């Protein structure tokens, strides 16, 4: 068992949440404690926090760079570690801790892999690198990049008093990824992408593994995309016509819970009830019943950053919160929320008004 998860993403690409200044500790440390009163204020328990936003760190690592969005320069000492007080933070105001990585990703739109810094993974192991269209990742295919990202995450468990970490909804970023040798060197000549959808079920299980060898009782859990399959790709599919994860992106989310590859899953249901493409209502009953009869831990994933912009095609969450947060409570097997993003907390009453009723 366990208390309703009620956690917030704190995302820190593009400075989205956190920390909004760069070069400056004494305001970094202020805006995040100020955005935890926030959060708190209105019934969150859980800090879901980016600490590996793009192929490097937002805590002192012998292993990957110092984030950019700390001080606009990757590898770039801040003059201090800001993971233990992220972490200290969140616990003295009762507040369980998550750490988020992003595992494949090194680039953004358009970046030059060449200003990357000489100590950088990518820049001392360029067999690892694979460019697809504007991006650079690393080919989840390899070995030696899944015990790198392995490595990586255990050197936060070691080091930090986390409680959980978190991968969110990134994995392949499509299906022309370039991994033709790789495929050859290790892929038994099995379907491709089953081999691709079983490279993420691999690292999944290895950092499950060195999790609970160092901290059994740390959880590990990811967030992926709101659809799984669609109704007309597998009949056991839900009744949607959206993306699906499970060739896009390969996250072959069934799998992971079927094998209890994460303690927790997030599926990302940031659509309004009654979306034709993605209904709401029918999306969380097809998520309880995915869990049923596992010990896998189902929050919903909400996209309470819909507020209407025709950018979204008007799709407003952020209003109909109360209603989708009442109807996940109808289903025993949904065990909280997590909300994207904390930002739209802070700077909402509305968004506060609506989870407070909820959480008081």
């Amino acid at each position: 068992n366990d208390k309703e998860m009620r956690a917030a993403w704190i995302s820190t690409v593009y400075n989205l949440d956190w920390p909004k200044t760069k070069n400056n500790e004494a305001k970094q440390k202020k805006e995040y404690t100020d955005l935890l009163d926030k959060l708190k204020s209105v019934g969150i328990n859980t800090a879901v926090v980016q600490v590996r936003p793009k192929s490097d760190a937002l805590y002192k690592s012998n292993i990957n760079p110092w984030s950019e969005y700390l001080t606009g320069t990757q590898g770039k000492d801040p003059g201090y570690d800001p993971l233990p007080f992220l972490i200290e933070e969140a616990h003295k105001r009762g507040m369980e801790f998550h750490a988020w990585f992003n595992p494949y990703r090194i680039t953004m739109a358009d970046e030059s892999i060449d200003k990357l810094p000489a100590n950088h993974p990518a820049k001392k192991n360029p067999s690892w690198v694979v460019k697809h269209g504007n991006k650079y990742y690393y080919d989840p295919g390899l070995p030696e990049v899944r015990k790198y990202i392995v490595d990586s995450i255990a050197e936060v468990v070691q080091n930090y008093d986390i409680d959980g970490v978190h991968f969110d909804d990134y994995f392949y970023p499509g299906v022309s990824f370039n991994d033709t040798a790789t495929y050859q060197k290790y892929g038994k000549g099995q379907n491709k992408d089953n081999w691709r959808r079983e490279n993420v079920n691999t690292l999944l299980r290895d950092v499950k593994a060195s999790i609970k060898s160092i901290k059994p009782n740390v959880v590990f859990g990811v967030s992926p995309a709101g659809i799984w399959r669609n109704k007309s790709s597998d009949p056991t599919g839900s009744d949607t016509s959206g993306n699906e994860s499970y060739v896009g992106t390969y996250a072959d989310t069934r799998a992971w819970i079927k094998q209890g590859l994460i303690d927790y899953v997030v599926p990302q249901l940031y659509w309004p009830i009654g979306l034709k493409a993605a209904d709401y209502s029918k999306l969380v009953a097809w998520w309880a019943n995915e869990v049923k009869g596992t010990n896998v831990d189902l929050y919903i994933g909400q996209g309470i950053y819909k507020q209407g912009q025709s950018s979204y095609g008007g799709q407003n969450i952020a209003k109909e919160i109360v209603q989708q947060v009442t109807l996940n409570r109808k289903y025993s097997e949904i065990k909280g929320s997590m909300y994207f993003s904390a930002k739209d907390i802070a700077n909402s009453t509305s968004i506060q008004k609506d989870l407070k009723s909820l959480y008081s």
